[PDB]
């Protein structure tokens, strides 16, 4: 079980209010021992002009994931925050909710590495990310 | 000018509506030869838990501008796609704007590669970003 600061699904879900991952309707769906899911509404809030799920939705999901799955991974007083981003959308979606699951790759003491995966209403993967953080304080 | 549409500023605000382009507050202020500009406030639809700007809010405004960028990079019975993206956070923000600057680094007909810049109030460079679109049809 690799989380040292513990949190609820409740505790997590209230870290988003007035922060962009409210806003994108984002929320945590799942706390495992070694992986935190989030589900993501494609509709207006996330959509690109064309009718589809917008890539940066896909992104800011991926972030989100990787950077409170970080800061569960950290003391009181430590910080974590994204330093590097990628990710690749690999089939396009147009309908339903996304499901974001986020598991470790690396987990040192100042920089971490979290893989993201998004896959659809269908359970296909639509999109992989990496995030690498920083740990500071 | 490199685009193969000849939009407008206005054109390109109104393809924002109930997507999240809009959902961000993201605006379009600059359509030049060769750039595409666009500002982002930095409040409570962009922020992370801890009052900074959230790192997928400059991913979906790098997304968008390089997206919309290859949009303009279209004929009429295509579309374009964002493939691959990828960021690096230099510097974090708090409040104000930030302004996202995109310029094209290859244009072949079936990938584009653009660079955007996303610059905080007093010029300095906070995030870096890369994205590859295909063109489609
Ligand atoms: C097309 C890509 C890039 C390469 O293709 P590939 O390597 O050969 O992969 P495959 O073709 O083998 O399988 C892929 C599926 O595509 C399907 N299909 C295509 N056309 C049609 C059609 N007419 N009818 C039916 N189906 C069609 C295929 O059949 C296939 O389905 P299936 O599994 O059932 O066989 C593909 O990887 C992709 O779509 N990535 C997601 C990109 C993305 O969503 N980015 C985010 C949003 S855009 C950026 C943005 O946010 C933005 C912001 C502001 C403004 C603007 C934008
Ligand atoms: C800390 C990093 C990674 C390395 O350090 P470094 O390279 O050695 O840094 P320096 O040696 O150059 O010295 C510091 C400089 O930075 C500035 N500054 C410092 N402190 C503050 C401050 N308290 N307040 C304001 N500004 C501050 C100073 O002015 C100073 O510059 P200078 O001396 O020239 O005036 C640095 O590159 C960075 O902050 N990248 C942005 C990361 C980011 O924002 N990612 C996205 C958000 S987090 C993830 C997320 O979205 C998320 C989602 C959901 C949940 C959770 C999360």
């Amino acid at each position: 079980m690799i989380w040292k600061r513990h949190l609820t699904l409740d505790e997590l879900n209230a870290t988003s209010d007035n922060t962009m991952v409210a806003h994108l309707g984002i929320v945590y769906t799942r706390l495992g021992d070694d992986v935190l899911e989030a589900e993501m509404p494609v509709d207006t809030r996330t959509h690109q002009p064309f009718g589809l799920l917008h890539g940066g939705a896909s992104a800011a999901l991926a972030e989100t994931l990787g950077s409170m799955a970080g800061f569960m991974m950290t003391r009181d007083g430590q910080c974590v925050v994204g330093t590097e981003l990628n990710a690749t959308h690999h089939r396009p979606v147009s309908e339903g909710k996304v499901r974001g699951v986020c598991q470790p790759l690396h987990l040192g003491r100042q920089n971490q590495s979290w893989e993201i995966v998004v896959f659809d209403e269908q359970g296909r993967r639509c999109c992989t990310c990496r995030l690498g953080t920083a740990v500071l304080g």
